[PDB]
């Protein structure tokens, strides 16, 4: 299936519902449904790449395109304070969604260290 | 540029340089907040996330892949946090953007 057999996958297939920003042919915005910050979302490939870690070198334009789309929607959401983007990999980065994906987190003060 | 980015850049000042192409350089963070912890950044002087254009679509995802890459080459593979900070509320400290990659340690939720 086009997507990929996470749970993600289902979001992008509309198999399940999803609070969606931004989508075009490459990716997909939606909102997390446990935000940590009073904005929160994620920018995702429609691509399934499991983790950053495995992307390759002609991955580069798409996940240029994940930060892209994330500066856009910040913007779009009103988020002109600022806004701290992350990316989870593997067991040490906290990791428990394994489709590449981009969080987008504001609307308060972000903290040092980021974890 | 006209940052302490711009001069690390330019080897006017030093930094424990991982990597550098024609494009990016990746050092090692001087505030350390994992046992590995360093930045990537474009030669190119963007101020800050949000004011980069389509255009710079390639070079942002180079910044991601040298991260990775470089990652690997400093024995990462129990995994790492990629941060980009964008303004007051992101806590950017130098505006030139800069990829910053952590790991040697769990990192936690929220990530500050
Ligand atoms: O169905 C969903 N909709 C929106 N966000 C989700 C869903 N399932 C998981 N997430 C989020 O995806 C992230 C997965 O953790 P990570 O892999 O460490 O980024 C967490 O922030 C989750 O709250």
């Amino acid at each position: 299936r086009p997507g990929g057999d996470t749970i993600f996958g289902k979001i992008i297939r509309k198999e399940i519902p999803a609070k969606i920003i931004f989508e075009d042919d490459r990716c997909l915005a939606f909102h997390d449904i446990s935000p940590q910050a009073p904005t929160h979302f994620l920018v995702i490939p429609k691509k399934h790449i499991s983790q950053i870690s495995v992307a390759e070198d002609d991955d580069e334009s798409l996940l240029g395109h994940l930060m892209i789309v994330g500066k856009k929607c910040a913007a779009d959401l009103g988020l002109n304070k600022g806004y701290r983007m992350v990316v989870n990999e593997g067991s040490d980065g906290g990791q428990s969604v394994y489709h590449v994906h981009l969080h987008v987190l504001g609307g308060r003060q972000m903290h040092w260290p980021p974890g």
